[PDB]
DNA sequence: CCCCCCCCTATCGAATCCGTCTAAAGTTA
């Protein structure tokens, strides 16, 4: 099918002319899927979708020590003012 | 041309000896 495509596209672009003609700050969630060919973390709802947003922050738990609790990986994946790749380590237990 | 997932199985294979105790009964000038 092709009219949830279009109705994704049209969401997109109501966000984003909310955001910029009208000066706002717009958050949004989304899910992670794995890739089968390369087995690399990948975000969802296809490539249409991944050239919407302009900072993308990416959320992991810590696997083995450390693990559970709040402590988990954050890191930035898009942004427009920075080098991407960079690692964070974040809480989300100590507030 | 577009976007997301699945699942347990099956037994094997014997070794290694030790430590002594308890005496009894006279006979024939």
């Amino acid at each position: 099918q092709r009219e949830g495509l279009a109705l994704m596209m049209q969401l997109a672009r109501e966000l984003k002319t909310l955001a910029r003609d009208l000066g706002m700050a717009v958050v949004v969630t989304n899910h992670i899927t794995r890739d089968r060919d390369s087995g690399r973390l990948k975000p969802a709802l296809g490539r249409s979708w991944s050239f919407v947003p302009s900072t993308r922050i990416l959320l992991d738990t810590i696997e083995g020590a450390g693990a559970s609790g709040g402590r988990r990986m954050a890191c930035l994946a898009k942004s427009s003012r920075q080098p991407t790749g960079f690692q964070e380590m974040v809480d989300i237990g100590t507030w």
